[PDB]
């Protein structure tokens, strides 16, 4: 037993990787070197962006996804795509990774990848209401355009726009829960489709982080009243928490909040207004009642506003996220699959000493 | 700014665990300290061996299946419980982790994990066969003699022994791959649903191990030729390596591997006396090509011998395998759920620096659009 253990893995160094480097140090995020900031106000479709955290250069971009119906319907759109991906396998033939050479990984990877999307845009529009016909959805001419035709039906431009600056700025963040679960899958030999559908998994936890807050009644509540301050003022007083904020990620404003919220602007989002109020409120109250910390706002809480400007649900919100993280997961499932190493640690026995089965409390309640 | 790193966690400690102890130096496998070749010789089905390792002791064993018929049907039996404990969770009305309490979890996983089980049992039967009647599977007593008769219609009673020998010995050997995997999950805060669902993932490949090995076609070769030591000589002169032995687990015979030889020798299985006599040849003739190494039988050799007695398919041995394994993966998961810690290590970043956008091989090909 090592003194002053400290479980979880906390601030283990695990993995070398030249995907990407969030420089929380220096408040910004590069993909490959290039900073998320320049990607979106250059407007580089999230297909490409997807190429550059796979590939490493700009080329071969995400192929337009082959009509595949959603054969899984239970109602939670995250079970639908990780139980879909896991049946991909047998359909299309993939082989366990450690079987295929890396050209073959990455065209399956990048398969499943934008049928991943597909899915979680059927899951959306629901078994209620007759598909898309596929004519009109091969009118897009970008990945994000055609998830949005085959939901939405008639997608207004400005929430494609919100939806590329949304799934460019998370389409890789580091080692995160998700992330390590895919390359430890991946590291194991297994075809890629396994790899996503538990990464998947991972993500549906609460504590995994990065899902867009639960602000809109917040941002109702600030609507009716139309006085910000108060509202902020009213739940912090009556022993509420405040949602969408908190300790800080960088050493400042974190660069995909900031993009998000100029994203708000630029397109002219209806709560844009009512949310700037909220965000200068709740930071004035947050840093007044413990001025020593260092309070910033969360990335969740603009991912909620620009979400939500492109008609997303909150029941759906989470699968969004899921949807431009899958960039990330498909190239550190590379870059695992090239290391050729099997991830296992180790776990320390600190239960009972050898005993026969007779003196284990319950014995005479089993058989033979 | 690395060191002498060692990728992939090798000998990190990550958990403290009170279910089991792989003693690799002593040569011996306890669960909860209770030797697992005690629990086989005394005949303890794998329902009450999976309430010893989630609760800690022998009370309120796994409750019986519910009919439920499989849903999924993709063509490998992996991917249909894979996929389809994962869609339990919206009917079930599972919730997550974070927000129910430690009795409500262990019986969700209870619940769920018989019903994987169920799923195989379908899955192997086949779409082109009427189920068996849920009045005959009533009939049995265990949750082993529920999951043959299930499956095979009227299964041999030593058939069912010989599973139940596999699946105790197979229920839990530490943090391996898998069961790393179902514990990142739960860490998360995820539904029971999911975190077992990403455990069989992990499970499916090929570097986990002990997914049986693949031993029969040169099994049945020796049958036909019998010569043991001539059918090995050849295989390690023409190229090939000869499957289940290898590198050493423990220091040495697996305790694993033994109850498994013992199971198939005390319920006569026809193939036992080829398969000692290929295990005899193989060790003689791997030692003294490498007399440096020390060369081991792979418990994946004898649990393929035990599984094919039982009429257990190849291509349906990796989800027997799967089946054993749910009694870990439940205690470790609720002992995930009980110390409320996320897991998450670190990288560091090794990879190009700063640079614009134009200056990335193949700019020229991205289209963008600007008003």
């Amino acid at each position: 037993v090592p003194e002053n253990f400290v479980p979880g893995l906390d601030g283990v160094v695990a993995f070398t990787t030249e995907i990407a480097e969030p420089d929380k140090d220096g408040g910004a995020l590069r993909y490959r070197g290039v900073d998320i900031e320049d990607l979106v106000s250059q407007r580089v479709t999230f297909g490409d962006v997807w190429a550059l955290l796979v590939d490493g250069n700009f080329g071969s971009g995400l192929p337009p996804a082959e009509p595949f119906p959603l054969p899984i319907h239970s109602g939670d759109v995250r079970v639908d795509v990780q139980a879909g991906l896991a049946m991909l396998a047998p359909i299309w033939g993939y082989a366990p990774l450690l079987d295929i050479d890396d050209a073959t990984a990455r065209q399956q990877l990048a398969r499943a990848s934008v049928m991943a999307l597909s899915y979680v845009a059927q899951s959306a529009r629901g078994i209620y209401q007759p598909a898309v016909p596929q004519r009109i959805i091969d009118e897009a001419s970008t990945v994000t355009a055609r998830f949005m035709t085959r939901w939405q039906g008639e997608p207004d431009p400005r929430h494609i726009e919100a939806i590329d600056a949304y799934w460019v700025s998370a389409a890789e963040h580091g080692m995160n829960a998700s992330t390590f679960t895919a390359r430890v899958i991946a590291s194991t030999g297994a075809d890629v489709a396994a790899a996503l559908s538990g990464a998947i998994g991972a993500m549906s936890g609460p504590l995994h982080g990065g899902a867009p807050a639960r602000v809109l009644p917040m941002l109702d509540e600030v609507e009716r009243a139309g006085d910000a301050r108060s509202v902020v003022k009213g739940i912090l007083d009556r022993g509420e928490k405040l949602m969408g904020f908190g300790h800080r990620v960088y050493r400042a404003e974190d660069p995909r909040a900031r993009v998000l919220r100029a994203a708000a602007e630029r397109l002219g989002a209806p709560r844009y207004e009512v949310a700037v109020a909220v965000e200068q409120a709740a930071l004035s109250e947050l840093r007044e009642r413990r001025p020593d910390r260092a309070i910033e706002t969360n990335v969740e809480f603009w991912a909620a506003v620009v979400l939500d400007f492109a008609r997303v649900p909150a029941n759906m919100m989470p699968a969004m996220f899921t949807c431009g993280r899958t960039a990330g997961w498909c190239a550190h499932i590379l870059e695992q699959k090239r290391l050729g190493k099997l991830v296992r640690p180790s776990a320390i026995y600190v239960g009972p000493g050898p005993r026969s089965p007779e003196s284990v409390d319950g014995w005479e309640r089993v058989l033979t």
